[PDB]
């Protein structure tokens, strides 16, 4: 049972739209939208959205598969060992927001102010005092961006395991002599951050040139979760402002994922014509580049619908119905919808590229899409024995004999593994990461589907508890 | 009554050494340690300290006065109106952490978001819409850095009254044409840019190659706080771990101050010899050049303590008694104490410069030393009903005739106005300021003296709460 | 009667390698060795060359015409106007080493201090007065690369004649509106900054991911000159010394080029064993990236000689027979075999990235090819007439009725039109251009091909007059 | 004698201006202006002057003693040793043009392809073989600035001395071990790079902080030199164009020289009545900052002419009669005085910040004044014998028992003796500086003095020898 099944069995049922079945349905957890800052909706008049894995969300671990088989391939054709073609990929193994050092050739998971919590070189879990010959303060510098690669999205799930695989398939095969900062064939040397190049680069390769666009798209049922009431929230976005879609993908491929996502028999309700997808939209922007997108941006173009290429130059016309962008900046769409940021709730799921940046840079709302935040819910809700004995442990701790140190540290592993090898995406323990760091400070509104918005009334007050400070209490 | 002189009259009293006078004492909140982040003492193996407004809290207004009129001086003596010898420092405008917005020539209190919470012109307060003109997202870009200074230290509180003194001068002085971003005084542009730049200078050069340092050394009594329980707590430091100094100023000024500050005719306690100050300390580094400092740093070398001068070339030797080191980085700390970044507890007051690089660059252990907080703790304490009338007028509003949004606006403002003109540190009725932010997210320990850490024993456990996303309770 | 049609008749002759037939043989310009700088050749120790355009010539016109109808078909397939594809390259417009000034869209020719000689838009040479309003001091600034480009290269002869055929074209259709930066398409502007990039991008393309390297290598006969006495001078470099390839190409081009430039029925001479290409060179590099190649240069590689990719890894080991380098930089060369800057003759086409970067930042000796040489020279001797009556003309002007400066621009301009519509590559007149001046400055030798070494015994001094500044003599 | 005597004999003799005595007095060199490209005067429209060792040469040794004086006592205030003292500068070692390599401490003096002519590590200057350890080709890369630093200026000239000294006094004084970088002294480490830079900053120091301003002005007839035909060259220029002066001094030490430079009884000539310095420009402008002045330079200023600061603010008027200008950037004078590039004859000394970027960056025309050339110029007059025999080696070597060689290096050496311990400024024997090359390249016109163009018509034509190439001869 994956994140996305929870997904698909929520979309498969129709909306009930009585004002009591809303109230009551969003009362469970894994419909909810969570509240990090007080946001009052009357006030939003533009609603946007980027569409990969928040729009069209791929079923997992079919598309992680699919894009492991693919990666992994690439790697063989350009000289990896056949080895390779012998993984398969594990769903289990990676939790998102890891953090790779191309320098130790390690996956750490860490708090919001670098400390570690779990670190594994290839499959092998390293324990508290072992790590300290190569982190000596249980410490790195985020800021050394050379060194420390963070895997913030859906798409980097099959490097992360590839990365484990690679590492794992080197250390123990005796053909390569294992160094400290990577692996000696002989006469060739590959150090963990040309390795970490190499699987960077063949899985951009795939997703730009390859053949994983292709295969999606030749069987969607199998890749992407379809919901008909998706048709739905964007029609009651439309009566009540503008929506807008700003995504990084290319017009060709965002057409044939779209054309799916609203392929029913009908419109927004049952029984309703069907509308085309660019319908609901009041701007339709592709080629975004974020986050660039939120500062100086990329020259302004315009698709030729028809043919799917830009055309020749810099678009310098007006907002016209069914025109599309390619690229400009974060400022054209706040010009031609004439929007201040705090006006525009966007909806994406980069916690880096799509919500910091247009809350720091932009002030713009922020709604982030935690797919696996409905998978995440059903452990939490059914472990919460654990996490109860975890926060009781450490209030008697605080009272004091150590070996109460010691029924923290298993009870901590027991409850991390109930989420995956590498734990749950918010916490290790008691002890937050830096994802779900940068989720409270930087996002507004959160839920594992926006869809979830469709069971709040277009006036509804989100509120957040205010925040004082330890003297001021 | 100024902060300083809660802080003298406290510095006044001798330290009861009583185990039951020290928990009665750190009771009362004015001389707690507040607690942002758990922190084990008995894991802290060093000691650091930075010296301006830690060590050596300069008294208020007396400091800030002479600080204003030195640097009116000096503005007047490279060209500037005879006018600005008729200013004269008032330390109820500025409150500390305001930005000045180069372009348009206003101080703005901005929450961690960039959100305008106050907008001041000169002395001209501007209500919320009439900002829109200047500000039409009611937001600044805190990346802008070119734009926007922030003004984050006690030395800062000169210029920030002086900057809007200027302001207020020209606007409203005939001979000049106020424009946009700046005045025109007939063929000479003056923008607030080129403007605020001339007062910076000055500012430094006040303190560089002015008067400040020669006029306070010969009157400390007038300028420095000076506490006789600040050999005990040294000293009672040096019995646990050791002891640093990584301070900004030279060693001639540092060694007047230091020598002043340790001028009693007793050592650590009454009837015990008078040491020198250097002995209270295992390492002393003077030409810090933070934030750099916690960085690659600077050229390490060697001070010439008889003569004050440094030594030429670069020091190579080992860590000896009676060496005092100019400049190098905080490595150089690390390596010749032998201690990791969490051994170290360093006691600061620029929350920048000391406090944030040193948690995110090397992953210290800090405290924010925070001169303001020994009345702001006050006024708190004597208002707790504006507030907590406040904190119930957001709450009936949300139950909900917005004639009450216009109550919360009047108790806002009257709640403000008891702390200063530009409001308390750290908030702007129930929103909290970007210097509070930074307070909470980077400063594990807080207080209005360091000498709090006197009351607390040296196993004791600061204890913080738990936080829990939305989702997570 | 193409330059490439004289070298192809000398190539077509066998060596005459009788000491006194050498001797008479460089009598005559189109055999002789050039020299700028004196070189002793016996202190040459390692004879180094790069590929395309100096052992593998590309026959003229076809090699252009094949380049100017590939790139033209990319950029209408990205969507350029059909009028295009009936362009037809016309070898008789561009000259090597313009400036194509992205601004105003103009080809420049200017001498080494950035002085106006020649500017035309599109077709329409523009003359001296009319020139003004865009250059009002009749020069450009080199140093400013964002704006002007040199066509250094004779793969820029295809673009050089397509960007004029483009402004042109854009400029003559009355679908567009000419405008001073670039042409207006209706709602979309092309400046001219993004047309050159167009041009730019799809020249690139073409190499490395179209059909020229295909095209090529299925008709050598038709594109690629072959001199049977290429084997027999580089077998006589290798007796004397070392030699080596360090070429931008990739191996599998490499590979099927310079086997075809060895494919005869015998070895160096008539009657001898045919040996392999590879065995003529002591250090064979492809992937060169030359200019950064002189300096970091990249990360040293192995290729695979059976699969023609790259091993995995950075190469640590030793210089072993048959082994194949990619990447790297210059001190790899002078490492590995042993050699002093001054020790190698660097042979060479690239004014810029092969001879200039080699000389200035290694102190490697140089020798530039220059193809177009061979016709040049014969232009030059049947013209004397005309060069010499200019000389006459620029004296008797500065004995002295202005009507003599008249007849000086009439017979520049006849001159030159022997070479091209855009002049000779060297010089527009009495007046010398960049391109001539980076050749005497940078390339100590130089010819039209680099097998007129042949015809100097490996003894030869080449002798360069000294230079005396004015007060000296 | 001096080169500064030479001009000062010249300089108290009245100008003749009978049109037969100019045209017999410009046939001795002494006063000639020699021509590297042709240039028409009566093209020219406005002249431009630099005032340091332009219109105000520094007698010679008395300015580089005193410089030299002054610089080591800074020197010794910060901490060198006591020597130093006893140190005495020395007119006979230093040639201006030098680079000093601060990795290992040497002089160089090289051509303009980085190659050795003369390496002195101290006072020791080392012989071909034993540099090639350290300079294994025999060669600088000139583009590493950080290693090589060129003395271009004659205020360079007390620093090119005192680096010998002080590599010459710690390589044998005993407390100092001398080392491949530089000198350890016990534990302190002084490397040739910050000990080069100790000695820069403290030049810098003595020029703006320190007495020498201060010093010169006190004694100007020992200082400066002084000439009655300056008044008239320049009222001459005025007669036939504008005349501006962009200095990189401050208004009141270009006040107190030019005023000094101009007290005569008279004005341009004997008997007129005496005008002031300022009315001889159209535009001054102090505080210069070239080369960055030939860029986008730096904000523009007025000079209060009474009290000698700026005004406050950025001037935006007009150029009025008296107005003097600080700052601001060469297109402000061409604006102000409507002048194209070619127009201008700018005047200098600086070959990189007057002369060359002055060309490259804005197209303007140099006259550089070389004052060591009138010194220079004899010693060439009077040992035409060895250098002609130096021709005749060169020549008869050509033809060839290396017996040869070193004769040749023999008289090169006697030859170089004439001149200084470090050589001519322009050559080492037969080979040229990269002065000497900078000069023919950038340097349209040079002389001893600019004075020499006082002995020209103002419509002459100063021809330069076409250059031609090999092949085109
Ligand atoms: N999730 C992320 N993915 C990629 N880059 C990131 C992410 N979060 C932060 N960064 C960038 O990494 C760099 C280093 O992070 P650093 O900790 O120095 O700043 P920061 O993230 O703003 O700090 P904090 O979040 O603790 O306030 C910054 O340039 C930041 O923009
Ligand atoms: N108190 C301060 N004084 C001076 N500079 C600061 C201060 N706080 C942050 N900065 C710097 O200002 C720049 C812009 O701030 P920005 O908001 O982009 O990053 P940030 O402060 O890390 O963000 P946040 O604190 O919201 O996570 C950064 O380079 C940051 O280091
Ligand atoms: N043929 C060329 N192709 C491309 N770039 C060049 C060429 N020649 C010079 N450049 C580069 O163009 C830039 C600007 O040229 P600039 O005239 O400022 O320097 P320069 O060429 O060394 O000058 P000069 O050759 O007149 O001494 C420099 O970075 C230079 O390296
Ligand atoms: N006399 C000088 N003083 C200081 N810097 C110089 C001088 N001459 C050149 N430079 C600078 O030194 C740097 C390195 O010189 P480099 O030889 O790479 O270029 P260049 O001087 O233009 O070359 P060339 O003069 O041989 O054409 C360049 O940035 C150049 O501007």
């Amino acid at each position: 049972t994956s994140w996305s099944d929870r997904l698909q069995n929520a979309a498969d049922m129709p909306a009930n739209m009585d004002k009591h079945a809303l109230k009551k349905y969003r009362r469970e957890a894994y419909h909810r939208v969570f509240v990090n800052q007080s946001l009052a909706m009357e006030k939003i008049k533009c609603f946007g959205f980027n569409m990969d894995y928040t729009l069209a969300v791929y079923k997992s671990p079919e598309y992680e598969s699919l894009g492991f088989e693919l990666t992994v391939e690439r790697l063989v054709s350009i000289g990896y060992p056949q080895e390779l073609l012998s993984f398969a990929y594990d769903s289990t193994f990676p939790t998102r927001g890891l953090v790779f050092d191309t320098l130790y050739g390690n996956l750490l998971k860490v708090d919001a102010y670098g400390n570690l919590l779990v670190c594994a070189h290839g499959f092998n879990f390293i324990r508290g005092p072992e790590t300290r010959e190569q982190y000596p303060n249980k410490f790195i510098q985020r800021d050394d961006t050379e060194r420390f690669y963070i895997l913030n999205t859906l798409f980097n799930l099959p490097e992360t395991y590839l990365l484990a695989c690679l590492v794992d398939f080197f250390t123990n095969c005796p053909r390569y002599t294992s160094c400290e900062t990577g692996f000696k064939d002989g006469d060739l040397f590959m150090s963990y951050r040309s390795m970490f190049q190499d699987v960077r680069d063949a899985v951009d390769w795939v997703h730009y040139k390859g053949s994983l666009k292709e295969k999606t798209v030749e069987n969607l049922e199998k890749y992407v979760v379809k919901d008909g009431k998706l048709p739905l929230l964007l029609s009651r976005m439309k009566e009540v402002g503008k929506v807008f879609l700003a995504t990084n993908s290319d017009y060709k491929y965002t057409d044939k994922i779209m054309t799916y996502l609203f392929d029913f028999p009908h419109g927004p309700k049952p029984g309703s014509s069907h509308r085309p997808w660019q319908s609901y939209f009041d701007l339709i922007l592709v080629d975004a580049r974020k986050p660039l997108f939120f500062g100086e941006g990329t020259v302004l173009r315009q698709v030729d619908t028809k043919t799917g290429k830009l055309k020749i130059g810099t678009y310098t016309g007006p907002l016209q119905h069914g025109i599309v962008y390619s690229g400009g900046s974060s400022d054209t769409i706040c010009d031609l919808l004439g929007a201040k940021g705090k006006d525009i709730l966007y909806i994406g799921d980069h916690i880096f590229g799509d919500i910091l940046k247009s809350k720091k840079r932009q002030g713009w709302r922020t709604f982030l899409v935690i797919p696996e935040l409905a998978q995440e819910l059903h452990v939490w809700t059914d472990k919460s024995s654990l996490f109860e004995e975890l926060q009781s442990l450490d209030i008697f701790l605080a009272e004091l004999i150590s070996s109460i140190q010691r029924r923290i540290k298993k009870v901590t592993h027991d409850m991390d593994m109930c989420y995956g090898m590498m734990g749950s995406l918010f916490r290790s323990g008691s002890r937050q990461t830096l994802f779900a760091s940068q989720v409270m400070r930087y996002a507004d509104l959160y839920a594992a589907s926006f869809i979830n918005l469709l069971y709040y009334p277009f006036s509804y007050l989100f509120r957040a508890a205010h925040v004082l400070m330890p003297h001021e209490s």
